[PDB]
């Protein structure tokens, strides 16, 4: 109930819908392996090569498989296309037919930022965008949005932050500012610090 | 004596190896094309023109590989590459000093010249280069050392005179293969065998070091 004059995203589960994708990535490739991850449910994921492993953990070299896994991401890029929630071009629109600035951060490397973006025709949305790469900070410490605050030119009272993960949404209320998220149905996300639970990112529209 | 150097461009004069790779591998998703075969040795610094046997295998009699190739042109045209992010930051420095000392400079790249031209003019990195060449202007892709053997002749200088600048496997073998002495931008990203090259080179500035 008072004024908005920013908006700032987070990326992954927010904009594009990634977390089933990165799981099945990793079932694909210890498929490939011969190697089962049925014990580790998405939910686990919410350094484990022994839980992985469990029983098979001393029949690997663990070293080769994380080459190997490494390569199979390069091989297989995210694809921000197919998974961008349908409704993000049309709230940044409307966002920015308002006058609202709009910002980005995200913990992604800044190579996968400019992938998502570029792919989707997103560049010209945002004012400002972040990596969390850049930064010595990792959430839930809040120095990605406090920077994105201080570059917004934007007052933390006047700024709306739009989250998903426990500590992303940590991070936005440590930086002063009130936090949204994205409801998660799915992973067992602990969202209960957000100000509001957001059933698609449409919904953002109803609070400015 | 060092008469000349040649710098390889993407992954030695700009970080450009992972948004390039990226790029690629996602076009191949998007076509519905899996590269899971493949190293990523077997790409950076190839041409993607002569390797779609490779790439579809046993699909390869039921695509179109002529306009798949023209698609894929077209995609590296529509996603350009930003490099006035990517130069890396020791690179004016590096160009300078080499210039100062009375070197001749080359500066070959796999990637297309149109590509090559934006990423100099751009940057302001006109002045530096005697000889600018693309793999797109040869028949033989890398490892085939057809683009450095045409740099010195151009140059006008004897491969024993010359150092080449290089970061992927299939760069080092083409720069080896014309008997020019090479050394690699270290990498710590793609897993690609570098041990052709004469030695490793954690940034550029160590190049200063070799002459």
């Amino acid at each position: 109930n008072a004024m908005v004059e920013a908006i700032i995203f987070d990326m992954d589960g927010v904009l594009f819908d990634t977390e089933k994708y990165y799981y099945d990535r990793r079932a694909s490739f210890l498929g490939q392996k011969g190697i089962s991850i049925d014990h580790l449910p998405p939910s686990f994921f919410i350094q484990v090569w022994e839980n992985i492993l469990r029983d098979e953990y001393d029949k690997w070299d663990v070293s080769t498989l994380q080459e190997e896994y490494n390569t199979y991401k390069q091989n297989n890029p995210l694809p921000y296309k197919e998974l961008i929630f349908p409704d993000v071009l049309k709230v940044l629109n409307e966002v920015k037919s308002q006058g609202l600035e709009i910002g980005l951060a995200s913990s992604s490397v800044k190579a996968d930022i400019f992938r998502a973006l570029e792919e989707n025709r997103l560049q010209g949305f945002f004012d400002i965008v972040l990596s969390g790469e850049e930064f010595k900070e990792s959430k839930p410490n809040p120095e990605i949005y406090l920077t994105a605050l201080k570059q917004l030119n934007v007052q933390a009272s006047r700024a709306l932050i739009i989250e998903d993960s426990e500590k992303g949404i940590a991070a936005g209320v440590a930086a002063d500012v009130e936090v949204w998220a994205i409801r998660d149905n799915e992973f067992g996300m602990d969202q209960s610090a957000a100000k509001g639970l957001l059933d698609s990112l449409t919904d953002v529209l109803d609070l400015i």
